[PDB]
């Protein structure tokens, strides 16, 4: 198998079920005791999100390029970034480093062409959200188009994110408001709905969502597995 | 902070509990949305594992060595071997990378230390209880002295690790056979009991225990905390 390189710790919530996935996916293939070749660099995510909020974007790509050219050092065969929000700096680590860079909106496009689907409603950090980066790669890749929250919902989700989920706080109060942002965006013809940002599958249960949910970070895990494997790579 | 250098993978459902604990450490000590500094490098247990029941020790001390080296040349500080019984090859890992190595037996007999025991019961791998290398340490480090099953126990024990835990198969009864070896242990006078493979504590919650719980893995992402915050 391929050693994947994982780029983890933003948060480190959702880097275990990057781990837990990959080797889930590694046993259920191999058999027996076989685990998953895993690299991980995670960081401290302070630096990471403190740098989100002032803009400081191309320093945060110089942290993950350095980052994924170490475990290229240790022997990675390919990157995965454990972020939706990190892939606006995506070409940095993919200029810098030669390794194949899985990018987790190709591998969620690809999940939500196999469903059918064109319209979609996305979670995730505002900047996910709000911005071109990564809607804009589903709509030139895949002609997959987002809906996204209204301004005072994407307020709250956003701070639920960084002030619940990143600190391992799920509560049902907000599980009942993502529940009701996605409902409402049922009302708009969402045929399914983005668990873009990759801790949000740690708060809602599939069956809080009335709508089809894809778990960027399961997607992405799955991918990886595809790729140590080569399959579907 | 110091980034941490960790060997895991053996198995990954016990290298789990040290991320979650080293980022739980970092966040309590640090504050805010800090997290800790991190470099796994997880393998292919089977390759481990395997090796450990044809007697290959020296070729598990050339895989983790080279892995520690290749977790050097990605900037760990130090590193963390995510096993107790792999510590039978740690003098591969140490003659090789020249970074600190957090022996696992020595945060176990601190912390043994600290509750002023010097005789306790050992659970781990068939290797672990019945070799040298884990109780020689704590006896000439920390003048402790590990009590173990009897022959039939720890063949079962050691069972339930490789073809229950490893597979992330925790059921009710191994947890209540554990627990019966603890209550038997106790009544020969051990004053604590070591989880002494990693994955014992994702079976055996500690009120299940008769005797206060040494948990090997928790203790050694503290000491991992430790170092990396240069604390204690
Ligand atoms: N977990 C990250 C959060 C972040 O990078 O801010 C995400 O999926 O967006
Ligand atoms: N988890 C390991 C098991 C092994 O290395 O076989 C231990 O603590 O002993």
């Amino acid at each position: 198998m391929k050693t994947i390189g994982l780029l983890g710790g933003m948060s480190w919530e959702s880097t275990i079920p990057y781990y837990r996935l990959i080797n889930e996916g590694i046993k259920q293939r191999l058999g027996g005791l076989h685990s998953a070749q895993v690299l991980l660099h995670s960081v401290d995510f302070h630096e990471i999100e403190e740098c989100q909020r002032r803009g400081e974007w191309d320093k945060t790509g110089d942290i993950l390029a350095e980052a994924a050219l170490g475990l290229q050092r240790a022997g990675a065969e390919g990157i995965v970034l454990c972020t939706n929000t990190m892939h606006k700096v995506a070409d940095a680590i993919e200029s810098r480093c030669t390794l194949p860079f899985l990018h987790i909106a190709d591998a969620t496009g690809r999940a939500i062409t196999g469903a059918g689907m064109t319209r979609v409603a996305l979670l995730g950090t505002r900047y996910t959200m709000e911005q071109d980066f990564y809607r804009g790669r589903l709509t030139e890749q895949f002609s997959i188009n987002c809906l996204i929250p209204e301004a005072d919902e994407r307020a709250k989700i956003n701070q639920i994110i960084f002030e619940e989920l990143c600190l391992g706080q799920f509560t049902e109060a907000s599980r009942a408001y993502y529940a009701q942002v996605i409902a409402r965006l049922a009302e708009q013809g969402a045929q399914g709905v983005i668990f873009g940002c990759t801790e949000i599958g740690l708060l809602v249960p599939e069956e809080r969502s009335v709508l089809p949910v894809f778990d960027t970070a399961a997607i992405h895990a799955e991918d990886a597995v595809a790729f140590m494997l080569s399959l579907e790579h």
